[PDB]
């Protein structure tokens, strides 16, 4: 869908209300094309149109959009436009779709403000009561362990920091199986050490606000005395249920540049659906991700998971501000993927085949996800703006 | 200095610990040509050696370099190079540096781990007291309106969110009096109110902690019933008398992108010297700053004001992760500049002799800053990696 979307025979310009469509045939008019438009609040359809493209050969068709409908809740506008083929051809059936392009209109930041939660410290652990519901985090660890709705406890192993991925056949660098480079990206986190480092506990205490609780934790992660990464995190439990997540991340410079920044869980969940405000429907990544769209997505868990034949990280999906998976919902600004799978039954299993379920369902929350190059598979080639280079690194999350 | 840096006529490659030099130049052997490097701990001097250069005319000479010492404390080892003529010539005199360049060599992220503020609520303000010192927030603007060192107050205006500079002539955008750009970046920012915009305090609350105050606050700047910037911030003051202050800043993607995203305010204090670890001891921007090096540099006051002519914004340091200033320190990862001429003053003055010196001196300090363009001077010119279009942005301070 990438190669569909970048080779796309239609180009697009939008200057303000006007879109430019350029035709990249050199031979024939665009006979069997309707223009689609749509403008979207996050998802939500507002306005909707169909325009019947009339552009010659390398020329250039301009469609002035109506008086859109500037609404009144805050969020991000998007203008989608598909050129569909409304007449089957000899290679295609009525309705394909042929080319498309979104383009964010205006935003209107939300500037609307919104019990108290109970904090029980034990030496081990601190639990945050509210209502039905709990909240656990292991003082030893310094790791969210456990979450309670009513009495059914919602994770099978604890909310943690994850650096890296079941590499890609791109991050294995090999096109000859007796030629390893050293160079490669899989190589050169598996010297370092980030698959094999250890979390060494820094900083863990809990505050009650008077409206919230803050649980602050540190974390190094560590491979035979070089910090590779510190976490800063902190949980901001309030009285309506939500946990407000913050993340610092600092990775060292001179270890190599980490495939993800994020936190992974395996929730005791195993929901059917998976339904999320983001880019696609597609598996998406930020090197491979202008084919995707931002709307609101809702696919069955096993779309959620790519079966590429020799199993590897599969399944993203960037761009999103939305994720919702059974009674959970994660807001913020990340990449994710969810799955059966964890990363590392990903990354030691040599066939798809031989791959099996896992009890609950394994989430990858990412901040910063490594793009995943592709300009050839046997040396590096993911680009310099796509590695995660920065040194420092935030994201937030919330989760209800 | 920008200039003669990308001129320089010896390239350099760090491979591991061997420096390759390759010669520019055409017809003549660098015959007077002395190489010192020096491996400095974030300032601190740790090695340095001399190497005769011995390059061909377009030619190569590798260069290894010593053991260097692995050190203990934590922070980031830096190699600089300065290739110095130890002859006179014709046009330079004796020592003249002809060409230089630095590397990040290992980095060693620090682990290791740090009375009780009080804090007086009144109805108008949240004043924190530690010690001599105070804090004072204003309850009705939000912001941290007065600071205490023993008797002496330390501002003359407030700590406050700014997203503007005083425009560049390349912000500015004409070459002929007579036509204005109306893509210019200073009438896209005039047109969109940056300059205009005004703060409506959304929430400034006080927690405290066992071990510090927590003073968290958020700001919308509109121009029109449009919100621009959402900033959000938390201060916390601590039992050793550091405040960590931490900002999250929203921008609308249907603004134009601002020119910074950071703090200001005017110091009470009029200090001789400015002290701080960043990058070179020159003025430099994101988009003009590979001629500067990471250093501890120390300059008076007034080569922090770089006297254009036609007065804007000027005299910034990228890349600083220490600042002192009289009494004061700042850490992060930040960019500033410093000087007795408000950013307004600077925008107001047409010509650098009608400037006048305000009481205080003037701080900015940036998380984020916008490049400052040149490929002309009378069109948009600011490459699209270098403007502030993330949308979000982080960036975390720390004041003692």
């Amino acid at each position: 869908t990438e190669a569909k979307h970048q080779q796309q025979f239609f180009q697009f310009r939008l200057s303000g209300q006007t879109i430019e469509v350029t035709s990249e045939y050199l031979f024939r008019h665009s006979d069997n094309e309707l223009l689609h438009w749509m403008v979207a609040l996050d998802g939500k359809p507002l306005a909707s149109g169909e325009v019947p493209l009339d552009v010659a050969p390398q020329g250039k068709q301009l469609i002035e959009l109506p008086e859109l409908p500037q609404p009144e809740s805050a969020g991000q506008l998007w203008l989608t436009v598909r050129v569909v083929q409304p007449n089957a051809t000899a290679w295609s059936e009525a309705g394909h779709i042929s080319a498309w392009q979104q383009w964010r209109l205006a935003e209107n930041l939300s500037v609307t403000l919104p019990a108290i939660p109970h904090l029980t410290t034990s030496e081990m652990d601190f639990c945050i009561e509210l209502g039905n519901k709990r909240w656990q985090f292991n003082r030893q660890s310094g790791f969210l362990s456990q979450m309670w709705i009513g009495d059914k406890k919602q994770l099978l192993t604890p909310l943690r920091d994850q650096f890296t991925r079941a590499p890609l056949d791109n991050d294995i660098g090999v096109s000859e199986a007796t030629r390893i480079d050293p160079n490669a990206w899989v190589e050169r986190w598996k010297a370092a050490g980030h698959y094999q480092a250890e979390a060494a506990l820094l900083q863990c205490t809990a505050d009650t606000l008077a409206d919230a609780v803050l649980i602050t934790t540190a974390h190094a992660w560590q491979h035979q005395g070089k910090t590779l990464f510190i976490s800063r995190k902190t949980y901001r439990i309030d009285g309506s249920g939500q946990m407000a997540i913050t993340v610092d991340v600092e990775v060292a410079s001179d270890t190599p540049h980490p495939a993800r920044i994020g936190l992974n869980c395996q929730l005791a969940q195993v929901a059917e659906r998976v339904n999320w405000l983001g880019l696609g429907p597609q598996e998406n990544y930020p090197d491979r991700l202008t084919a995707a769209c931002f709307d609101r997505w809702d696919l069955p868990l096993s779309d959620m998971y790519t079966p590429y034949v020799f199993p590897s990280e599969n399944g993203l999906r960037c761009g999103t501000r939305e994720l919702n998976y059974g009674p959970h919902q994660w807001r913020g600004d990340f990449q994710f993927n969810i799955s059966r799978y964890s990363q590392q039954q990903l990354m030691e299993t040599s066939h798809r085949h031989l791959l099996h379920a896992e009890e609950g369902t394994w989430l990858n929350i990412d901040g910063f996800h490594m793009g995943i190059g592709g300009d050839d598979s046997w040396s590096p080639s993911v680009s310099a703006e796509l590695q995660l280079s920065a040194g420092r690194y935030h994201y937030q999350l919330v989760w209800c």
